[PDB]
DNA sequence: CGCGCG
DNA sequence: CGCGCG
């Protein structure tokens, strides 16, 4: 599916960054070419299935758990 | 803009001062997408229009 | 401004 | 779930 294909690419770029890097869901969105709400609903889903963590803050930091 | 902003405040003044309702409810009543009406109803309350009652979601009423 | 919301 | 957000 499409949302699994956008699963498939966060995952792909945040473990070629570094596994104890991170950024935001802006970059994100910005680097792939997908709307942030997008973007969001895939990190915050990756997130509670424990594949990302997210870093406390405004905007939120993301990196592979 | 000024549009749907005139029919807010209609219907909460057809509604009447005291009572208050929810941007749910105008979206529903008025056919007109949460999201605009949230716009309109956040824009209201800056200029002093209109009153937001704090909580879970906001109640909207004519000031 | 944090927003992901169906 | 509060969301108005460009």
């Amino acid at each position: 599916s499409i949302y699994q294909d956008q699963e498939q690419r966060i995952l792909k770029f945040l473990e070629e960054l570094g596994e104890g890097k991170a950024t935001t869901a802006h970059d994100l969105s910005g680097k792939l070419g997908t709307p942030k709400k997008e973007i969001n609903r895939v990190l915050y889903s990756l997130a509670k299935k424990g594949k990302l963590q997210k870093e406390a803050g405004t905007p939120p930091l993301w990196k592979i758990a």
